[PDB]
């Protein structure tokens, strides 16, 4: 516990860019897209103001567009006064990818006519569309392979605090070991992360913060009316926080919550608040009708696991079970605890020969283990229970790839 | 129940089946079919044939069946088993684990099969198994993928008695003949057995 993240103070003027969503949409193949950006404002609305868009590949500017508010019709009341969407042609855009990372610079500027600026805000635009089609999640209409991992936010000596040495070290190794993708198991992490995804290329799945794993039977809350509230505070906010960036490829509803009402509630919001990016969710059985994607945890690859009501089927049987369509990425895969990743292997093999077999997300990334200091000062790792505290889960808070410290196992 | 049509002997396969002018011919052997045997009861499935490629004239006679007898599906692998003439997915000495990816017409791994984007057919196999001599290695293997693959429902193997035939040596005594014994040429030798049981009856 504490205050583990940045503090910040912001200065904003009252009449301000209060959101912005971008959007880029393409032609068929992608040799024409449109760039759209969602401006709202609040404050003074004044017929002098305008808002500018403009996009940036590098030092060249690509487009730029300007309006005042004021954005169309919606319904009997009419329309938002104070929003304006600007749409950009784009020829020929260099498309981001996690292979190449081709970023543009998309600028967003509050102003008067007279061309007084009040303030500008911006961000990283990532040329990129993603959808799920016949099957397969396909980005820039080619079919994923994900060589994912899970990414916890642990650090030795910090705990959970998170620095920007220490991510880009972590990104480092994923991409040097031929890592594509990372999940963040199981919240929103430090907004830093995503920058650094855009930039150095890697898909994000972007986690809401609701994990209710030790509720009998576990969605107790997920099922139940009166926490849906704030279940869906912490989908939306992650969503209104997260969305410009090109590196989210897919929204995730949380982790091990069962699979209640308030779950398919909050899928359907992001479905409708954001279509550009699948929705995931494990619970309740990893197929439910809360998931775009049959995500499951640790189901193998030619073994079923039939428990009941949340079986794990081998995961070649459960794309064909029948009435089946989606594809199949695993949230968690290969857990990797100790002297582990006997059969990993298996998976790929299974990965590359079936189609719908978009690959995985490892479990995990790194030990989360702590240091100690012995009665000569001397560190050592430490794990559950090592802290007096019970009860615990003693080593089990140690599945990642590499050690606390980024050596590799 | 099969129609009485195979025209394997072309190239491409198709070269008959894909033109109008053997429509006719083809229409005959797939409608006299259904018109006799309609009302038996064990006939539950309707086949347009054996290798003859996948030609329009297929497309016509599975939607003809399809008209007149909806209580039954039809099936037919010609064209790469998985064609718009079947209503099964019904491919010929597919392996279980093991892909063959020929081109036009790859014979998938049919747990493979099952899932390919967009497939939700069952999968029967038309043939497999081939008990051609010594045989029948990796069955097991067929039915274990079976029983734990729901829409992997079987198949027929190919196939149940040799096709020899008796002569006799000199001195009346009887023997089994197969391609070639006849002095029929050319021919395909041992070809004609693969049965599970020699042409007598007696089993392999
Ligand atoms: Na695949
Ligand atoms: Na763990
Ligand atoms: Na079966
Ligand atoms: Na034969």
């Amino acid at each position: 516990s504490g205050i583990f993240r940045d503090v910040s103070l912001l200065h904003k003027p009252t009449t301000q860019i209060s959101d912005f969503h971008v959007a880029t949409r393409f032609n068929d193949d992608f040799s024409r897209a449109v760039l759209e950006a969602e401006v709202q404002m609040c404050g003074e609305l004044r017929d002098y103001l305008r808002v500018t868009v403009s996009l940036w590949q590098g030092e060249t500017q690509v487009a730029s567009g300007t309006a005042p508010f004021g954005g169309e019709i919606i319904d009997e009341r009419g329309g938002y006064a104070d929003r304006v969407t600007l749409r950009l042609n784009v020829e020929n855009p260099k498309l981001w990818s996690a292979e190449i990372p081709n970023l543009y610079r998309a600028v967003v500027e509050l102003h008067t006519a007279d061309g007084t600026l009040i303030e500008a805000e911006a961000c990283d635009v990532g040329f990129r569309e993603v959808r799920i089609e016949n099957g397969l999640l396909l980005l820039n209409g080619k079919p994923l392979l994900i060589r994912g991992v899970n990414r916890h936010e642990h650090h030795p000596l910090h705990g959970q605090v998170m620095d920007e040495q220490t991510m880009v070290q972590d990104i480092l190794l994923m991409k040097q070991n031929n890592f594509n993708a990372v999940r963040c198991s199981h919240y929103p992490n430090h907004p830093l992360w995503y920058t650094l995804c855009d930039r150095y290329g890697l898909y994000v799945v972007d986690e809401a913060n609701i994990e209710t794993e030790g509720m009998v039977p576990m969605n107790r809350l997920t099922d139940d009316p009166r926490w849906l509230p704030a279940m869906s505070e912490r989908v939306t906010r992650m969503v209104q926080r997260d969305r410009n960036h090109p590196s989210v490829i897919i929204w995730s509803l949380g982790n091990e919550s069962g699979h209640g009402a308030n779950h398919d509630a909050l899928y359907r919001w992001i479905k409708s608040v954001d279509p550009s990016r699948p929705v995931q969710y494990e619970g309740g059985g990893a197929d439910t009708t809360a998931t775009d994607i049959i995500c499951p945890m640790y189901a193998r690859v030619d073994e079923d696991q039939p428990f009941p009501a949340v079986p794990k089927w081998s995961i070649k049987k459960w794309l064909s079970l029948p009435g089946e369509t989606r594809p199949l990425i695993l949230c968690e895969y290969a857990h990797a605890m100790g002297n582990s990743l006997g059969g990993f292997a298996k998976y790929w093999q299974a990965f590359r020969q079936y189609p719908r077999l978009q690959g995985g997300f490892v479990w995990d990334w790194v030990d989360q283990s702590l240091i100690k200091y012995d009665e000569n000062g001397n560190p050592w790792s430490a794990y559950g229970g090592d802290f007096g505290d019970t009860p615990n889960d003693r080593q089990f808070c140690m599945n990642g790839l590499v050690f606390a410290d980024r050596t590799p196992h």
